[PDB]
């Protein structure tokens, strides 16, 4: 429960570069807390001059007026402005750390948990974090400064009776007390619920298709209302104990005013300036009562900023893609799987004691049942999954040795279900790695995929911007974009992994034949069933439930009728 | 630039069921302006009592605290509580509305808008919407009754000063008015920038395999600083004008006050209570300045509101899915396309004058090159595309006078790219209008698709919760589910888009052999590249750029010597 002082602790070390324009809202806040403490000296100045009678004091009353005002705004500016200045700018530093974050996270991450719930965190909760700050920070040193200026005023004006006023305070410090951590247990439950919705809103645009084919619109409605209603009835509830909680806390602040004032309404009351001395403190205990309302208000919004603050602290904590390195070519690009196995985050056996030796500038062909774990093997060359148990080996270094950025960089991948972006043409072809190849490097990598032609009959070539999933081309259109793509890169390592299944017999001939030169000393590792494209690899790799059941040339599996001469079928 | 009134009046129309509460609010609030005008009245008393020397009064003031602050909090409650009930409320039925009008939208919004800047419409702006209108109909209200009490209090008090007060009021309307406009353009683009975040977020989460292979985290880092940080310069921008008014406005207002105390520090200032009724007059003007400043501060809160109810409207009154229509069965499943014609938003003719007559319980194979526009045909016949010029007679009906949910759940689809949900095996299977099938359907369904063995292999069998895309799952294994989907949807029309491009020679034998049986007076049509599959359709159709090349059964089309029998290659 104490963990509040930890996130606190934390968030202080992100306004290190802000101690200049800490002091300039102490100052200007300060300064703000002088004019409400002045309000009260006023008062008592305005009667004490018509009192003890003294219209040549009064003549400066015009003058003051248009003076505590004019340095109250100047103040209440300086402390307002600066408040938002380190507020803002520090959640916009935390936004930048947790989206590098979200970046550094593993495949299985992405895959575990939902876009919807990926973008309540960045979006939501660091919006909340925003808003929670700069609006508390705000209230807290505002009107936490007026509140210590009108208690000191009151001890330097009546030192016996405010003594009285601190036997009532653990009364209030129990009453918010007992308030903030119910309303801390609802910000809790408010962010989750709100997560949830952002995940029944993100899966039914993802799935617009299957939700208009098998029409579940009314399905979709009716999740989107439980959860839209379970994050309704939340906030309502914490309004209900704030709304509640601040007028108990100003009737308990009565009671300790009432007391305080019937012992100022004892016999003797001709000793203090009769009107001026006893209205001053009347005055200023209640120039005191809406800072308090404010602090107790406040209330709400920091268990809100704090639930999320150790959302935004857990997501920063989480396990991430390991990465410590040296920046080697892959040259040719030589693999060699050890004695690897591949178990999945929730225990399935994927690749089981898999050793395979590629030579540099090899075509080796992974063939086997759906379930064989061909893209599994694969995805272990680019550290998509991590090996557990077993080693691999490009160019005898052991492949977590190899920095990741430096890995990647030097693997090219045809993934088997067609990533694309909502950008042009050209900036799916050019992306990441590539977003500094030319518009001419771009036109031959298209012309190297069967891309060139198609793109400019697009109705703006290799500037029409590419919608939603790149699903504005058709099939083996994509699919050509994803070739042209890692053609771009031409990378020592490259990866096909059912690169074809889209292509028509037409894409698959020029395609295959500009992959006979596209052996340019460069291993490459074929995922198909078309046993066409295999018959021509170096290597044929017969998979089994991650085992392999034969190797060897097209003529030699063949001859060994095998699962290979089987599946000549 | 008076849309605002446009908007303003379309939210009342949703507060109709309110008006019960919103007098409660009017009572609540109207009792709190009561309390901050009786201020005003108690300091005129507590020194008209210590003045006129009446201490038997005094003895009253004790009893009168516990109860001008109990009868506050009792309003204070009753207004707040009322007042975020209906608002919050309000919003819940927007979100709702918003979220039911984006089922309607169709698939060509979806392609061109990304899931970040949807997202940000329904979360981000009905986020503000409740935020802005719980915030600003709470200020508004409490703080515009209390200025009308106290400015009715000056009024009785002595109306020939009050009166100077509105000379001084077209300075403060310029005022606000200048300054409400410029932060109102600073609301639009604050949202806009942040949809612009929402987008870059969300595309990362999607395209993560081509951000890690392609090592395109720099520049996702890049742009997500560069739509990050305009949108804090915006809101810095926003402060800057907030913080600076309030105060203008204060010194503006102490003018006034100057003003009309040097007319009430003119020679007879004997004539009224000394002390008691113009201490009163300066404390009811004192109590008028936060009240206003608050009605200053919420301009901020009220102009981001609004840019987003504007954008809530605008959604709502976006064209959607066309629905008019009839519940016809479909039957067998008769199907003309007469003289139909596909024209895409951006002006692409993916269809030219095809025309094909289909007889119920006939399997018809489409066959063509990338490009041939077989997605685009079979898309139309489920109202994803809509017919620019021709007709689609389904039974001899105008496919759009049958009502929506009656055509699409009578149609069994099974897409190029497969889409599966993060939910668990059974739950994608039995999705939408099939979610009222018994685990017996399920088991059913997935042994029909060669689905049941492994998903008996999966660590939760049919309760393994799949992954973001079912990417948990192998390429052919999700496939395979979307089969199992549409298989057990058992529709009159069922069309296979691919629906084999995944899988290996025994699940392609058993899928195909499994296809004959489902051949139960039920009309498919297939988009295979496998010639093998399109071997045994009754009718072979020759596609090429949205027209028909040839037709006919795999004999007739072999024996015309044509783009058929070049296709044998
Ligand atoms: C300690 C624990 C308990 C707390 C408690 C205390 C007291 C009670 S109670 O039941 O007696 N109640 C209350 C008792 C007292 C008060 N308040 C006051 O006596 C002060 C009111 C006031 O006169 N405030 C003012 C005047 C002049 C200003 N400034 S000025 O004179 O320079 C000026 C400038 C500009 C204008 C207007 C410009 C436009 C024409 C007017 C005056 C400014 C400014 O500038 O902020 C502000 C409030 C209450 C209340 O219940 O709310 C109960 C509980
Ligand atoms: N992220 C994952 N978590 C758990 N199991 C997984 C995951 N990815 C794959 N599997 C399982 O591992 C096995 C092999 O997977 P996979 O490597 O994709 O096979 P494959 O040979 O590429 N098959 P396919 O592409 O369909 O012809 C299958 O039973 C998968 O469901
Ligand atoms: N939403 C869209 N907007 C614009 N053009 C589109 C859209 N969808 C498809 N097209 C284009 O229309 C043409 C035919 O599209 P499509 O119907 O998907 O062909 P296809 O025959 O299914 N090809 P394929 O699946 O790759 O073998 C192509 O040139 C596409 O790029
Ligand atoms: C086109 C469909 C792709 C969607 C990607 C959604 C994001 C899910 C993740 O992590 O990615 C998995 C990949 O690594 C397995 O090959
Ligand atoms: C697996 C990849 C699918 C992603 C869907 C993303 C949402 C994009 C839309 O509208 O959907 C288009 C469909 O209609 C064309 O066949
Ligand atoms: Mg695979
Ligand atoms: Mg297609």
């Amino acid at each position: 429960m104490n963990q509040d002082f930890k996130v606190y602790l934390r968030l202080i070390s992100y306004l290190k570069p802000y101690w200049g324009v800490a002091l300039l809202v102490l100052i200007g806040f300060g300064m703000n807390s002088a004019t409400e403490v002045s309000v009260a000296k006023l008062i008592k100045f305005i009667i004490d001059a018509i009192q003890n009678a003294s219209r040549a004091d009064l003549d400066w009353f015009p003058l003051l007026i248009i003076l505590l005002v004019f340095f109250r705004g100047l103040g209440l500016f300086m402390g307002g402005y600066y408040t938002a200045v380190i507020s803002r700018s520090l959640v916009f530093s935390i936004r930048q750390e947790v989206y590098a974050k979200l970046l550094r996270l593993p495949a299985q991450y992405y895959l575990d948990n939902s876009s919807g719930h990926i973008t309540a965190k960045i979006m939501y909760n660091v919006e909340q974090l925003t808003a929670a700050s700069s609006e508390s920070l705000k209230t807290i040193v505002r009107d936490g400064m007026i509140t210590l200026g009108l208690l000191g005023y009151l001890f330097y004006t009546n030192w016996r009776l405010t003594i009285c006023i601190m036997v009532f305070l653990p009364v209030i410090g129990i009453l918010v007390r007992k308030a903030s951590k119910r309303m801390r247990k609802l910000s809790m439950q408010v962010q989750d619920t709100m997560g949830d919705v952002n995940h029944v809103v993100q899966e039914s645009i993802n799935g617009n298709a299957v939700v208009k084919s098998f029409a579940g619109e009314e399905s979709e409605q009716e999740r989107f209302y439980k959860s839209s209603e379970e994050n309704l009835k939340r906030g309502l509830k914490m309004v209900i104990v704030q709304n509640l909680n601040s007028p108990v806390v100003q009737v308990v602040m009565a009671c300790a005013m009432a007391l305080i004032v019937w012992l100022a309404l004892r016999p003797q009351i001709l000793g203090n300036t009769t009107a001026g001395e006893f209205v001053a403190y009347i005055t200023a205990a209640g120039l005191l009562s809406k800072p308090v309302k404010n602090l107790t208000d406040v209330n709400e919004k920091l268990q809100r900023g704090l639930a999320a603050a150790h959302s935004v602290f857990e997501l920063l904590d989480l396990p991430e893609e390991q990465n410590s390195g040296e920046l080697k070519p892959q040259l040719q690009g030589a693999i060699r799987f050890d004695h690897v196995v591949l178990n999945y985050a929730d225990g399935t056996q994927a690749i089981k004691d898999f050793s395979l030796d590629i030579r540099p500038g090899e075509t080796v062909a992974l063939v086997g049942r759906s379930g064989a774990g061909k893209t599994s093997l694969v995805n272990m060359l680019v550290r998509f999954q991590e090996v557990s148990s077993g080693q691999i080996y490009l160019d005898d270094l052991p492949i977590r040795d190899i920095e990741l950025s430096s890995l990647r960089t030097q693997i090219a991948m045809v993934n088997q279900q067609v990533v694309l972006f909502n950008r042009t043409v050209r900036e799916n072809i050019a992306y990441g790695q590539l977003h500094n190849a030319s518009d001419e490097d771009v036109i031959a990598a298209a012309k190297a995929a069967y891309a060139h032609d198609f793109i400019m009959n697009l109705p703006n070539g290799y500037d029409t911007v590419l919608g939603a999933q790149g699903l504005n081309l058709s099939g083996g259109q994509r699919q050509r974009i994803a070739i042209a793509r890692a053609i771009l890169k031409n990378a020592p390592i490259l990866i096909l992994d059912e690169a074809t299944s889209a292509l028509d017999n037409e894409s698959e001939h020029f395609i295959q034949q500009a992959f006979d030169e596209a052996m340019q000393d460069r291993t490459t590792i074929v995922i198909a069933h078309r046993l066409s494209t295999i018959e021509n690899a170096d290597r044929i790799v017969v998979m089994d439930r991650g085992q392999i059941v034969e190797q060897g040339t097209h003529q030699e599996l063949l001859a060994k009728h095998g699962a290979y001469y089987q599946l000549h079928q």
